[PDB]
């Protein structure tokens, strides 16, 4: 739990666009 730096500040930019 730690992607780019620590979630982007939201699970990777809002769970990577709603689920990419």
């Amino acid at each position: 739990s730690d992607t780019r730096y620590n979630k982007d500040f939201i699970n990777n930019k809002h769970l990577n666009e709603h689920a990419h």
